[PDB]
């Protein structure tokens, strides 16, 4: 059709490993036991004070690490005999990670007291209610078994459902349906996971705000939007993913509450009785996440990230990783209580207090494989354009003017005056990577190069340079 | 996971929970299993003694 486009594009955006070249260097790091203990169902705040008694740490919250990572340059250099500033700048290649995650069975899980439910219509031997009061009973659920992992370098957008425009043209306001529009936005640590009830804020969604948990009454949720993501032509939001996950239909429920929207009446024939109207419609799954394999996991393996897809093929751009990391499946939860008096011989709610409490045990550890690239003005005259914050982190591509004069106006003002002068006024505000909540993790210290000290070197060999060495034992362990 | 002692956070107290900190020691012969509240003590943690078996 006539006559579209024929295209003229005419400068292209490159990928950014056609020019680089490894080098046989390999640093190591790791951390030394990632643990948080927190509350699963909720958060705990001080009864007497504004602040956190025991934070809410359950594996059905996005658990977002924040890895700030130096560059070489700004590092180490062992020998110095190729390189130049001027011939080349160097990076940082993440080539090997372990993610583990080895601790004792528990499973997330959620719940409320006033969790609502009319009847239940999985199988119903009655004709339920028109309307009723107080139909909302202590239900507890999790709200689906969930295993998600990606690794990025630039902050990860997820998906989530937001307060849109309130039609007056589609009429779409509270009394009806409220508006939903489709708000991308970042996802931070503690943010809640997808419920099986849509990835969505319920905090002005929810105007009876007390339909589900609190956790998330309060809280976004968000799914993780993997479409827009990989359509980014960089690739540097995320470039590698997997997940696993298991919801079945627990039993179906029906939301108390009956909609104050049209239905239509030629759908069911009138008959007598208030069976000449509709009960209510609102019919929900429960979800499910009872059978815990521990056999399959996408965990306690390591992974092996030697390239990226994209522009990108395995360098850092903004000298950053981006994990974010949800497992429900082995995320420990404890019970104990604490007597008032063991001579009290009761097991009163003032007696014997019980309590749970949540453990989550995550450990990372890196092998850093360097690379150099190799720089022609060309080449810096992309990668200016692709962030021209890169070539100055490293303090070449910028050599000088900018700028930097004139001029001091004056003179003179001393005497005077107008007002005087003020001098000079530097924040708001760096950072902008840091603008969003997450589990801080520095990592610009732990850098080795020992293999066989870790078990993760070790492993690394067993793939690598061949090495380990190996068996690992083998043959026949079953 | 041990009995603690008492921090800010979480406190060896009625009306809060006992703090949890790991005890790493060598496995005797009939030692259990999980329970599926994991690996802890359970003889110090449950005061009332009467929630597992």
């Amino acid at each position: 059709a006539t006559v579209y486009l024929p295209p003229v594009p005419v400068s292209k955006v490159v990928s950014t490993d056609e020019y680089v070249a490894r080098t046989n260097i390999y640093y190591h790091a790791g951390t030394s036991r990632l643990l948080a203990v927190g509350h699963p169902y909720f958060p705990i705040k001080k009864p007497n004070n504004n602040k956190i008694l025991v934070p809410k740490v359950s594996g059905l919250q996005y658990r977002v690490f924040r890895i700030h990572l130096p560059d070489p340059n700004k590092f180490g250099f062992p020998d110095t005999s190729f390189y130049n500033p001027d011939t080349q700048r160097l990076v940082w290649a993440c080539v090997g990670v372990e993610v583990g995650r080895g601790q004792p069975l528990g499973v997330g899980i959620s719940g409320h007291p006033l969790l609502n439910k009319l009847d239940d219509t999985e199988n119903a031997s009655a004709y339920a209610a028109n309307a009723g009061v107080d139909n909302r009973e202590c239900i507890s659920m999790d709200y689906k078994q969930t295993q998600l992992c990606l690794i990025g370098c630039k902050p990860p957008i997820g998906e989530h459902w937001g307060k849109g425009s309130p039609c007056t043209q589609v009429a779409v306001q509270p009394g009806d349906c409220p508006p939903l529009e489709l708000i991308n936005t970042v996802i931070q640590d503690g943010d809640m996971v997808d419920t099986g009830f849509g990835a969505m804020d319920f905090t002005t969604l929810q105007a009876n705000k007390s339909e589900v948990p609190l956790d998330i009454c309060t809280s976004i949720c968000k799914y993780p939007d993997y479409i827009k993501m990989v359509s980014e032509p960089y690739g540097d939001s995320l470039f590698f993913y997997l997940r696993r996950e298991q919801m079945f239909v627990r039993h179906l429920f029906n939301r108390a509450g009956t909609v104050g929207e049209n239905v239509p009446d030629d759908l069911y024939i009138k008959g007598s009785g208030s069976t000449a109207n509709l009960a209510s419609s609102n019919y929900f799954p429960t979800p499910s996440g009872s059978m815990v394999t521990s056999d399959a996991q996408i965990f306690n393996k390591p992974y092996w990230l030697q390239r990226a897809q994209g522009h990108n093929n395995g360098i850092c751009w903004g000298n950053q990783l981006f994990v974010t990391v949800v497992d429900t499946t082995r995320s420990t939860n404890m019970s104990l209580c604490a007597a008032i008096s063991t001579s009290e011989t009761t097991y009163k709610n003032t007696n014997f207090k019980e309590y749970l409490r949540h453990g989550e045990e995550y450990d990372l550890q890196f092998i850093f494989q360097l690379c150099k690239i190799t720089l022609t003005a060309d080449v810096m005259t992309y990668i200016h354009s692709m962030n021209s914050t890169i070539l100055e982190d490293w303090n070449f591509g910028l050599q000088p003017p900018p700028g930097g004069t004139l001029e001091d106006t004056y003179r003179f003002v001393t005497s005077q005056a107008i007002a005087c002068q003020k001098h000079t006024p530097p924040a708001p505000k760096e950072d902008p990577l840091k603008k969003y909540t997450f589990w801080e993790v520095n990592l610009k210290e732990k850098f080795s190069a020992d293999l066989d000290q870790f078990p993760l070197g070790r492993k690394f060999l067993l793939q690598l340079g061949l090495k380990a060495k190996p068996k690992f034992t083998l043959g026949k362990r079953k």
